[PDB]
């Protein structure tokens, strides 16, 4: 289990910043609207586990100076890394900032950020990069949030094929003249190969690794995977650190 | 002066809605460090107001006015100057955002729109720049964090406001703003004013006029209508805006 920022420092692994878990979270005559609860960004702004992710902002605004890609990819050692938390709250905080951002769900297996934004997941990044719907009709925005975004779509018979096909090329070089942040959040990489083949169009690339599932062993060694390929892999991530209980114990298998 | 809906309906003008005055804003209201970077802006700030609410339904009307038509710009001009045409359009922006739907929200009004100092964001890079051909699109487009849609504020006054938006580029933009959103605002100098609403009143799907309560009167309106009828312009209506009920009056003037 890692649990402290220090604790990947020493492996070399440079951590952009270090989140909180919110408990507010967990706690979670006519008139018509739309979608439902609860997005943390603009629900609760004031919380803890939103003014990291600020930092994470300020941290990737020098980081992220002159690359001339502006496209973010953000993935995990495995899964359960709050990896969508982490995400789509750098986007809403972004975006507030009077920041054009797309989103894109790159886990053509297990996205389940439609459901996160409410949104219709009949047109997504698979229907797209298989041919069946043009790129404007597979972008929808995220009203409560303010960005525009790319659910996964249907789930593919063939889901490392289509990251395959130019169409993702055309989708990054296109998203980066359009939109000022482009965030790809993609599957971990302890779990398939497939943020390796989109992690080389993208500028940067954080890690997500959560406080105390993780061991700072699998995030190099996630690390080292992307760096085989061409894959810039920036910083680490540390999410879910949660800390006062007066005492000393945690958890961690030991492999 | 001039309040209906009635009175309007009479000279078969079709009112697609009535706005209250907001009282709340009147005041102006009021309801650590890091603030944000704007100001009062009642669609994200009071939205149960009346005035809000009563864009909501502007918004379904034009959702049945908007059927199938294809053509998704949507030009907003008044009679006559403040009308209270951008704080209408502003607010529909808003609203029809947070419905999850892409909008633009462009500030043809060359000459003294005001739009970017609402929305509090840049003006040095805007419609006059882009239509001059000195910026690129893409260059023009910010986003507005609050109302969560991307805006192009006029830019710096040009030396031949009416020779530009004939350009070419106002088309070549409407109709690219056509495939990569789901509504487009065009905001418009008073028709009464300028010619420039009916040069570009010829590139858009529909088009609304907004009068104001007390201030405008049933003829104005159908003359401005009528001019833009000339020109071969949808003019599918008009707006009541500034209705302040539970009150008299204590004015004076005619033609
Ligand atoms: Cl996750
Ligand atoms: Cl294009
Ligand atoms: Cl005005």
């Amino acid at each position: 289990g890692v649990e402290a920022p220090e604790q990947l420092e020493e492996h070399g692994i440079s951590v952009y910043a270090t989140i909180p878990m919110s408990e507010w979270l967990d706690k979670r005559q006519q008139r018509h609207r739309t979608k439902n609860i609860p997005f943390l960004a603009v629900d609760n702004p004031a919380d803890s586990a939103v003014e990291a992710v600020r930092a994470l902002r300020t941290s990737l605004h020098f980081a992220m100076m002159e690359t001339e890609n502006n496209i973010l990819m953000i993935t995990g050692a495995t899964p359960d890394s709050g990896k969508t938390f982490v995400s789509s709250t750098l986007a809403a905080v972004i975006a507030q900032s009077d920041q054009k951002v797309l989103f894109i769900d790159a886990d053509l297996r297990r996205g389940y950020s439609h459901n996160l934004f409410t949104v219709s997941n009949e047109h997504g990044l698979s229907e797209y990069l298989a041919g069946k719907d043009e790129l404007n009709k597979v972008i929808q925005h995220f009203g409560k949030g303010g960005f525009d975004v790319i659910t996964r779509g249907q789930v593919p018979p063939n889901p490392s094929e289509l990251l395959m096909r130019d169409r993702m090329r055309q989708l990054l070089e296109w998203a980066n003249d359009h939109y000022d942040l482009v965030i790809v959040d993609t599957p971990p990489m302890l779990a398939v190969s497939d943020a390796a083949v989109v992690g080389r169009s993208v500028g940067t690339s954080l890690l997500v690794a959560r406080f105390g599932l993780n061991t700072a062993k699998e995030v190099s060694l996630s690390m080292q995977r992307l760096e085989q390929a061409g894959v810039n892999i920036k910083g680490a991530i540390l999410n879910g650190v949660i800390k006062r209980a007066s005492t000393a114990y945690s958890y961690g298998y030991n492999y």
